[PDB]
């Protein structure tokens, strides 16, 4: 309740104002391979997300009651999947629109040398989360979900789950006031696009135009299960 | 040259005579779910890799001068090259035609069989394999070719001198070859789509290992990690 309030006010103090937005980059047509102006932009959007999705996460009543190793082991293990949830959820796949929580503005044919294949997989699911019409309060939520989870080298495992099964209930809870089992639905699609994004990092640290920024490379480095 | 003939006799023994083809696990159609694989797909995927690896090994140890350069230099090229080795020789004695991989052990699998193991990497495969035919490359050539894929500059050599003076030697046995018959800069246009091609099966192996259905076996594992510039 207060936690539903605290969780809706933590979600939107992370993003920009209708009236924070900045078109004056965005460009409806534009007309190649990637070059390095590509894979920079790539970095600096992905860097973008870093401490906003870190001051987000503090805001989630329970999150700072955690250790601090198990808070940066979230925020490291969710980084990726927080970044495409929350772009899904505030972008206009209809318009092949891509809004970024500093509140740039820009078309799928601009960001799509960088991101790759990954960006339209990134909108079918967007198209498929604006379909399910998600309220804020609700959204707040699986949003946190996606944070307060069960990762590999938790010391205080027990007390995520607690805290999660906490924000599940504040869910169900506001839910009710299969539709819930369709939003939760949603947690591994986005583990798979997850998987993506990690594959674009490989194959852009492969080429290596622009090697990825040092916090970007060790989420990626302590993300692979290996 | 005495060169060609044991460049072409390593090269003819490292793989199938049109005769001891196998076709016990071919099916000319399957039904996949695409875009996804089961143990069995991936275990195979590794097991054909693996299974290169070793005939490339004893292709190489064939190749004159090749076992005299020192073993981290041998282990070094083998590495260095198998990707690209696996991918040529693959290419070249397959049959896109009729979406057929033939691999070394003489197996033979429809693109539709590979394509849950390997993933998209098997359709570039086989354009590389169209494209590759089309130049029309004869044995004794292609038999120099692979050699100078293998013995060639890389980073760490102990002496890589010795690897040029091999490289120069087996150059030389091909330009006196083409010379004798009588496309080679044509050839050299198809060298980034191989590079991609390399591209690709480190980018498949990647997406596997963090599957990790089953684990890679630890010498293609090695290749993995050894052959990362990072
Ligand atoms: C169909 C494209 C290439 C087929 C084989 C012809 C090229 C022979 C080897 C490459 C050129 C001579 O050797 C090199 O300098 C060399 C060797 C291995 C390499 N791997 C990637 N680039 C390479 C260049």
């Amino acid at each position: 309740a207060n936690l539903l309030t605290s969780l809706v006010r933590a979600h939107l103090d992370s993003g920009p104002s209708t009236a924070k937005l900045d078109y004056s980059k965005f460009q409806e047509l534009v007309l190649g391979k990637e070059d390095a102006g590509d894979v920079q932009q790539f970095y600096d959007l992905l860097s973008g997300s870093l401490e906003v999705i870190r001051k987000w996460a503090e805001k989630i009543p329970g999150f700072a009651e955690l250790s601090p190793a198990d808070q940066d082991l979230l925020l490291e293990s969710a980084f990726l999947e927080l970044f495409i949830l929350r772009l899904a959820y505030r972008s206009k796949p209809g318009e092949g629109k891509l809004i970024f929580c500093s509140g740039l503005v820009l078309h799928r044919l601009q960001c799509a040398r960088g991101f790759g294949d990954w960006i339209d997989s990134i909108l079918a699911f967007s198209r498929s989360l604006h379909s399910l019409l998600v309220d804020v309060p609700a959204f707040a939520c699986l949003s946190a979900l996606v944070l307060i989870t069960d990762r590999h080298g938790l010391q205080e495992p027990r007390r995520v789950e607690e805290l999660q099964n906490r924000i599940a209930s504040c869910l169900k809870e506001h839910v009710a006031a299969s539709c819930l089992s369709r939003l939760l639905g949603k947690l591994p699609e986005l583990r798979t696009l997850c998987t993506q994004g990690l594959q674009r990092i490989f194959y852009l640290k492969l080429e290596d135009l622009v090697p990825p920024p040092p916090i970007i490379d060790k989420i990626f480095m302590d993300t692979l299960p290996f």
